[PDB]
């Protein structure tokens, strides 16, 4: 079918800016807007709803929930404190919200009232982060929610000649805040949109097409998801020719690919992106009504979504005071020193092309190094291995020790590599040397 | 498709004998015949086949193979301590070669001279363990091969007139020994039978099926495998109209069924048999020259069959002096170690409907239990169990102390069923209160 503004990548980039958002891995993911104030309470009922959506379930006005801004004043932020924060967690990426559905601006935008700038606290929080997160050696990628519950001239369809008007200003708009990021924040090198569902966006292909044309000539090498993308027949994600548009899939939320039945994922580039919390994104003050992850269980999804050929995002709400809850610093700790010890089969690494096994998840190095992450520790002190055709494993190691460890050979195309000597106690890494016949 | 020769059974069996047969999920095998004493060597060569095929392997002439009958004689032999080994290890029946495809016979049988009567030992081996064994509560199951290479009479295919002279001769004598092995021992719980894959078989299903229909009168409520059976038009093990035929399917030698994608396997009753090397059946005197499964990778298999619904047998190769090999005692004896322990989530357990995990196998008791059987310890200490549309876990115990386990809901349908307060320590079992509405 001819598009004029479907698919514009034949596979997957391999430019170096590409390259290094794929070999990042690791992301960090900031909510932090004028909800972390009610932290979903409003009017003295909490709230079940994800906190950055509040405004929707107590049903405020515009008017009353922006109001908030008059309450911002996160005396504990400390940008530099944020970055130590993200370096020792292990991350390589930050993915920030600019702006959410509720409209105000974490930069001091020059095309709403509704910003930083209007308010005590009044500093370029955007601008404080890029800088802090990019001194520690963190790209930065910026989150922006097209639909903006602040600006009345938004439509969620088209209905009338008066909602076809007023998403034309709401588009002009749109545009002067990207184009306004793209030029105050030339280090960003990546937009994740969202709030781009809408039958209005739906019928406005051509300028999902637009704004990534438009953010890739102001940023060389940015990155641009699938989210934001229609085609001229208003399909998203994967254009009406199935071809991914943007630079990849971002449609991955708190359920990953399953690791036998969607081997189809490592076709393109995918990052998916997860709460700790069942489904909390912005600081909700009472983590006791949904299920709360472990770090394990957080260094699981990490590992799966590498072993699929997709970097992962773990997610941070922080508090109105700008400072982090305990649960979310006890999170980061614990997957910085996991990452510390275990990151050569995260960082740089990709799908392996091995049948997965009970054990864990196999990863792929960039030199032809095969890492075995274990997370279920078999009582049986064997670790199944079955190799693709022509594949022959001729070592394994432990990676953290250096340890030789026994690999045995039990029928065609299947081995047992022996556990440690010492039961590491921890999800652990076995390093195998394999070859491929010519 | 009009069938004459095709499945009598519609679903699974549920009279006594049948729920017996199930209920005992763990067998054993015993392959023993003449194979024992050259133990997969012929004049200076060790074979690396299967020990129990060494007349194939090393090409041997019937009358040069038969005469190992003068070297028979196990004078280390006792069914009362076979019988206590298969107790001590938790098999609940055991399945034994009464002639394999050599067919030199256990029993002392009037329709051949190539028997144990015709050894220096001349003691009926075959009775000697069915009293052994059923003494011990241990059903006794017969393989019995209708290939054999000791009678000349046998074909492969029908191909001329001599050849359907000789082979309606061979069926005859075959009948001979089944009828003969069903009157002497109606103890006997099933017959398994091996040697049936060939044209000659496969274009006589009238013959299986009437091998099947007379066994079953002789011997009430005895239960006879798929290999046997071959249809109308020569399909075997299933019909053409795609039905189980005898009682349950004999497979999975090579691989279990796939615990997602075989899912099939849960509508009828099948057995899983296994070797402890690779491929070895019969006594091999050289165990270094393939992989030899621990304890553990042997109570994997078993666990995986019932979880699937199905029974599992271990198979022993007796020494030719009538013991047993060290590394065999030390399979029974750990089987054995670890079914005293866990058994509750083996024996009369089944498929209980839950979509697989990575820690284990789910089994399902009589009474609605579910046991996570627990092989792969998650360092999470969360062992995920992701209910069917319309159940919840109401508890969680340790099974071998009475220790309560907590569980967590973290979804809609998903629990972190807690790992036992303290590690189990080896594949361990942790039982589930389950409730529907
Ligand atoms: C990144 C997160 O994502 C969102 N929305 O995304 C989706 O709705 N994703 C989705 C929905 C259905 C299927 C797949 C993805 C936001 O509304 C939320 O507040 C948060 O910022
Ligand atoms: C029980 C064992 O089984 C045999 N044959 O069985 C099979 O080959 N079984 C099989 C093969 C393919 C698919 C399913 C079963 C015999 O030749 C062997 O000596 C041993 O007695």
């Amino acid at each position: 079918i001819p598009l004029k503004y479907g698919a514009t990548n034949e596979g997957k980039r391999q430019d170096p800016a590409m390259q290094k958002f794929r070999d990042n891995r690791l992301g960090a993911f900031i909510h932090w807007g004028l909800y972390a104030i009610p932290g979903g309470e409003w009017n003295g009922k909490v709230y079940g709803g994800a906190a950055e959506w509040l405004k929707s379930w107590a049903k405020v006005p515009a008017d009353e929930w922006l109001k908030l801004m008059d309450q911002w004043n996160p005396t504990k932020f400390d940008a530099k404190k944020w970055a130590k924060m993200a370096k020792e967690m292990g991350t390589k990426y930050v993915k920030i919200t600019t702006k959410h559905h509720e409209g105000f601006c974490l930069w001091p935008s020059k095309y709403t009232k509704y910003t930083v700038a209007n308010t005590p606290y009044k500093r370029d929080i955007l601008g404080e982060l890029v800088k802090a997160y990019n001194d520690e050696g963190i790209d930065v990628h910026f989150y922006f929610s097209v639909m903006d519950w602040s600006n009345p001239d938004y439509r969620y369809d088209i209905k009338s000649k008066e909602d076809s008007i007023a998403f034309s200003r709401f588009l002009e708009f749109t545009d002067n805040q990207l184009k306004e990021l793209a030029t105050r924040y030339p280090t960003v090198k990546d937009f994740w949109f969202d709030g781009t569902w809408d039958a209005s966006v739906k019928k406005n292909g051509w300028w999902t097409a637009h704004a990534e044309q438009m953010l890739k000539e102001l940023v060389p090498g940015v990155a641009i998801n699938s989210r934001l993308r229609a085609d001229d027949k208003g399909k998203r994600h994967f254009d009406s020719n199935g071809r991914l548009m943007g630079d990849y899939e971002s449609g991955y939320e708190r359920r990953l690919p399953d690791p036998v039945k969607d081997l189809k994922v490592t076709q393109w580039d995918w990052e998916a992106c997860m709460t700790i919390p069942e489904n909390q994104w912005g600081y909700h003050k009472d983590w006791s009504l949904s299920y709360v992850k472990t770090p394990i269980e957080v260094i699981d999804r990490i590992v799966h979504a590498v072993s699929m050929g997709g970097n992962m995002v773990v997610n941070f709400g922080p508090q109105a005071d700008g400072d982090f809850r305990p649960e979310e610093k006890a999170m980061a700790t614990a997957i910085g020193k996991w990452m510390n010890r275990y990151g050569k089969a995260v960082y740089a690494c990709d799908y392996a092309g091995f049948e997965k096994q009970d054990w864990g998840y196999y990863t792929r190095g960039k030199n032809d190094e095969v890492y075995m992450v274990v997370f279920n520790q078999p009582y049986s002190e064997r670790l199944i291995v079955k190799t693709p055709k022509g594949i022959t494993v001729e070592k394994a190691t432990l990676l953290t020790t250096g340890e030789d460890i026994t690999v045995v050979e039990t029928t065609r195309n299947e081995y047992n590599v022996s556990v440690p000597k010492k039961n590491p106690g921890e999800p652990y890494v076995i390093q195998l040397k394999v070859r491929a016949a010519k």
